[PDB]
This record gives structure tokens, C-alpha cells and sequence, in this order.
């Protein structure tokens, strides 16, 4: 019933050196129930480290706190991002859809892919001396997000598909 935690995390680095547990929490509570809310500090001098993260309740609240971006917190902009998953790079805008034969249109993948963000380039491959389809597509978005959230699903269905995405990169 309940998300893996590492799926309900993000990390938000880009603090202000004043950020607190406290002050991140009432920030992000905002957009869901936070059930963890850590500034990550020196173990010595307890001086902040600029980072932490917070966790919520559901996906959904992961969801609805990177619509919110741009975030303020204590006067900074910060910077959220999902918990990882080991992938090369990983911040990227570009994903590689595989297993979509020649059948596959730009509109497939556009009505499938636009409702995890806002697509910028969509290019499908084709044979360099035929012009045949070549079975994969790379669709470019505006932000990273977008990437993150497709390449942690367990399938993609596209033009009946089962396609195979991941994170592409120059």
C-alpha cells in the first residue's frame, strides 16, 4: 500500500546556511505531510552544510512540492530533486525510449510523455542512408523532473509498446 521511502524523498540542496530543521519543514509542509526533515550540518561545529531532505508521506506530495519549484526557503532558492537510484549522469533533461519500432509517431510519444512535463524536442531515429524507422526515439524536456519521474517507473506503454527508457546524456 505505502511507496518505497526512497521514492516519497527529496533532496534539496542550496540552502541558506540558516535553514534549520525547522524552518525546511514549515517551508515544505506546504505540499504534503512530512513524515522526515533533515538540514544536513558539520558534526563538529554543527555549521550547516548548505543541503538536507525531506520526506513525504506519498509520491503524490513529491509530486505537488516540484510543481511548486521555484522554492524560497529563508530567502534562498533551493534546489529539490528525487533521491537517486544508481544513471551515468544524473540531472538530466533527455530521455532514450527504445522498443518502438517503426510503427511509433511523434504524437504517440507526445500524448504519453507531455503529461510528465513540458516537452521540448522529440526526435525520432531513423536509418541514416533509408530513412526507415529505427525503433528508438530521444525526447528532450524542459526540466529534469520530468527525466526523473519516467525513468523510475517500472514500465512505459506507448503505441501498445512496452518500451525501454532511460536517461540519455551528451
Amino acid at each position: 500500500p505505502k511507496e518505497p521511502e526512497q521514492l516519497r524523498k527529496l533532496f534539496i540542496g542550496g540552502l541558506s546556511f540558516e535553514t534549520t530543521d525547522e524552518s525546511l519543514r514549515s517551508h515544505f509542509e506546504q505540499w504534503g505531510t512530512l513524515t522526515d526533515c533533515v538540514v544536513m550540518r558539520d558534526p563538529n561545529t554543527k555549521r550547516s552544510r548548505g543541503f538536507g531532505f525531506v520526506t513525504y508521506a506519498t509520491v503524490e506530495e513529491v509530486d505537488a512540492a516540484m510543481n511548486a519549484r521555484p522554492h524560497k526557503v529563508d530567502g534562498r532558492v533551493v534546489e529539490p530533486k528525487r533521491a537517486v537510484s544508481r544513471g551515468a549522469h544524473l540531472t538530466v533533461k533527455k530521455i532514450f525510449v527504445g522498443g518502438i519500432k517503426e510503427d511509433t509517431e511523434e504524437h504517440h510519444l507526445r500524448d504519453y510523455f507531455e503529461q510528465y512535463g513540458k516537452i521540448e524536442v522529440i526526435e525520432i531515429m531513423t536509418d541514416r542512408g533509408s530513412g526507415k524507422k529505427r525503433g528508438f526515439a530521444f525526447v528532450t524536456f524542459d526540466d529534469h523532473d520530468s527525466v526523473d519521474k519516467i525513468v523510475i517507473q517500472k514500465y512505459h506503454t506507448v503505441n501498445g509498446h512496452n518500451c525501454e527508457v532511460r536517461k540519455a546524456l551528451s
